[PDB]
C-alpha cells in the first residue's frame, strides 16, 4: 500500500525472496527520483545554484546517481544485501542536505524576483527526499523483525504514544532553554491504534511541539514556573488522522501571519519547521492548519490520511 | 467610521442638525442600494425568476425603490421625522426577507446548471440588505439616548456579555427540543470592552451557538443529561476580534465537508446558518472558518475587524 506512486511492499516470504522483490523495486526507482532532483538543481536560478553549498548538495546527488547506476542488477541474496549497504551510506552521506540547503538559499535567495521559486524547489526537493528516504528505510526494515511492523509501516501504531515521546524530546529541549517547560495533555481518541507510518509524525510531531512550547515560554517571561499547559487532540475517523495542536502562547501576529509558511521565516531555529511540515504532510495526501488568535494563542491542525484497505 | 462604501455617522449637535445630514445621507444612499438589489433581481435565470415568492420579493423591492424615490428631499425635522417613518415601514416589511429568498430559491435552483449563480445572487443580495437594515437602524439610533450607544454602534461592548445573550437563548432553544443543553465556558479575554457594532454579532452568535449546541445533543443522545460543554474563547487585539466556538459534537463528516457552506444544505433549520453568517462576517471585513476533527468535533472561528481609529 502506497505514498504518492511510491509502494511500500508489505509483501512476506520465508525464502526471503519478498527481500530480492524489494530490493529490484528500488534499483529501478531510485535512480529515476535522483535525476529528477538533479534536474532540480540544474534549474535553479544561475546565481543560486552558484552558491558552494548548493553545488556541494547539487553535487552529492550527482554522486548518489552515480553509485545507483554503477550498483548492478540484483540477481541473489548476496546482491540484496550489498545494495542494503550502499542505500544506508546515501542515507547517512545525505543526513544534513536539509541544514546544507537552508543555509546555502538563506542569502542567495534575496539575489532573485520570484519568492516563489525557492519555495517551489524546496518543496518539492524536501518532499521528493522525504519519499526516497521513506522508500530506502522501508527496505532495509524488511530485514527486521521488530513486532507490530512490516518495515517501518506500524501495524498498531498509538497516536498518544508518538505524541507523548516527541513531548518528553520537546519538554527537554525547552526545559534546557526557560528552566521549565509546559506541560501537555491529550485528549480526544487517546486509545486509539491502527497500520501507520511513523516516520512523517516524527518529522512534524517535534517541530510544531518545539513552537508551541517556545510561544508559551516567551510570552509567560515572569511567570516561567507556571505557563498555560499545550493542549494536543486526537480525532481518528475512517479517512484520516486528526491533531490538534493548541497553545496559549499568544499567537501569530497579523503582520508576521503571511511569512510563517515561508522558508527561513523566523522570529527567533532556522526557520523550517513550518513550511517543511506542511510540504511532509500535503505530500502524503493530508494538510498543516494553522488559526491564529491573537493575543491569546495558535491552534495548529495536523491532518494525515489513513492507511488505505 | 465606515463599514464598507457606507459610512455610519458619529455626529451630533444640540440642534439636532446631525440628523439632518444623516437623513439627507440615506435619502440619497438607499435608492441607488435598493436599484441595485432590483437589477439582481432581474438579472437571475429566468425559471427562477419566475417562482411566485421569488417574484414577490423582487415586487417589495420595487415598492420600496417607489417610497424612497417619491419621498421628497429633506429639508427640516419634520421632514426628517417623516423619513423615518418610511424607514420604519420598509423595515418592517422586508423582515421575512431571507425566509422568503430561503423558500423560493430551494427548489427552483436545481432546475439550473451554475450552482455558482445562486450562491452569488444570495451573498450579494443578503450582505447588500445587511448593509442597508444597518444605515437604516442607525439612523433611527441616532432618536434614542441609550447610554454606550451612538446610534447602533456601542462605545463599549462586551464580547462576554453579548455572547452570554445568546448563549442563554439557544440554550433556551436546545432545552426544548432535547431535554438539557450543553453548558458553556467562555474564557479567553472575558473582559475585554470597545467600540463595535453589535448586529452582527446578534445575526451570526445564534447560528453557530445552534449549530454547536445541535451537535453536541444528537451526537449524545444517550446521556442528554450529561454532555461536553461547549467552549468559546474570546481573543482581542488591535486589527480584530476571534470568537472561537469549540464543541465536542462529533465533526462535520468528510462526505458533508464541501456542501456545509452551500445555501440550503442541512443534515437535519433551513440551512442558511453558515452561508449566511460567512457571507455578514466577509462584508464586514472579517471571515468565518471551520475546523472539522471527524469523529470528535468542530472548531468555528469568528473574525471580525475592529472599529477603525
Ligand atoms: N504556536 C506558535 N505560536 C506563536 N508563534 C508561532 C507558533 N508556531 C510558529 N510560530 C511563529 O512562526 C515562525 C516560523 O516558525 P518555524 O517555521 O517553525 O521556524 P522557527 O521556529 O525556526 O522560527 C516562528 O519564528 C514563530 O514566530
Ligand atoms: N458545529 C457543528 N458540528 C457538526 N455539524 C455542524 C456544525 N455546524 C454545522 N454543522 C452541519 O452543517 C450543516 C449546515 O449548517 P447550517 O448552515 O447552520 O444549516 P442548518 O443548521 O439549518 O442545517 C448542518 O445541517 C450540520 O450538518
Ligand atoms: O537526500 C537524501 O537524504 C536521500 Cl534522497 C539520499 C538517498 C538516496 C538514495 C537512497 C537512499 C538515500
Ligand atoms: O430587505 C431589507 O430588509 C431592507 Cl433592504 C429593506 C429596507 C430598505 C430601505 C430602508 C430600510 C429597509
Ligand atoms: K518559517
Ligand atoms: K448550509
Ligand atoms: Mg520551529
Ligand atoms: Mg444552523
Amino acid at each position: 500500500r502506497l505514498t504518492p506512486t511510491m509502494m511500500l511492499y508489505s509483501g512476506r516470504s520465508q525464502d526471503g525472496s519478498h527481500l530480492l522483490k524489494s530490493g529490484r523495486y528500488l534499483q529501478q526507482e531510485l535512480p529515476v527520483r535522483i535525476a529528477h532532483r538533479i534536474k532540480g538543481f540544474r534549474s535553479l536560478p544561475f546565481i543560486i545554484g552558484c552558491n558552494p553549498t548548493i553545488l556541494h548538495v547539487h553535487e552529492l546527488y550527482i554522486r548518489a546517481f552515480q553509485k545507483l547506476t554503477d550498483f548492478p542488477p540484483i540477481k541473489d541474496q548476496a546482491d540484496e544485501a550489498q545494495y542494503c549497504q550502499l542505500v544506508r551510506q546515501l542515507l547517512d552521506d545525505h543526513k544534513d542536505v536539509v541544514t546544507l540547503l537552508a543555509e546555502g538559499l538563506r542569502e542567495s535567495r534575496k539575489h532573485i524576483e520570484d519568492e516563489k521559486l525557492v519555495r517551489y524547489f524546496l518543496d518539492k526537493t524536501l518532499t521528493s527526499r522525504l519519499g526516497i528516504r521513506m522508500l530506502a528505510t522501508h527496505h532495509l526494515a524488511l530485514h527486521e523483525d521488530k513486532p507490530d511492523f512490516v518495515g517501518i509501516i506500524c501495524t498498531r501504531l498509538s497516536p498518544k504514544k508518538i505524541i507523548e515521546k516527541w513531548v518528553d524530546f520537546a519538554r527537554r529541549l525547552c526545559e534546557h532553554k526557560y528552566g521549565n517547560a509546559p506541560r501537555v495533555r491529550i485528549n480526544g481518541h487517546v486509545a486509539a491504534r491502527f497500520p501507520f507510518i511513523p516516520m512523517p509524525l516524527d518529522y512534524i510531531l517535534p517541530e510544531l511541539l518545539k513552537n508551541a512550547m517556545r510561544a508559551t515560554m516567551e510570552s509567560h517571561l515572569d511567570t516561567p514556573y507556571n505557563v498555560p499547559d499545550v493542549v494536543i487532540t486526537i480525532a481518528n475517523n475512517d479517512v484520516d488522522l486528526i491533531i490538534r495542536i493548541s497553545d496559549r502562547g499568544g499567537g501569530i501576529a497579523h503582520k508576521d501571519l503571511d511569512r510563517v509558511m515561508d522558508y527561513h521565516f523566523t522570529t527567533a531555529g532556522f526557520g523550517f519547521g513550518l513550511p517543511t511540515s506542511r510540504a511532509y504532510a500535503e505530500y502524503l495526501g493530508g494538510s498543516l492548519q494553522l488559526q491564529s488568535l491573537q493575543g491569546i494563542g495558535t491552534d495548529v491542525y495536523l491532518r494525515l490520511r489513513h492507511i488505505d484497505g
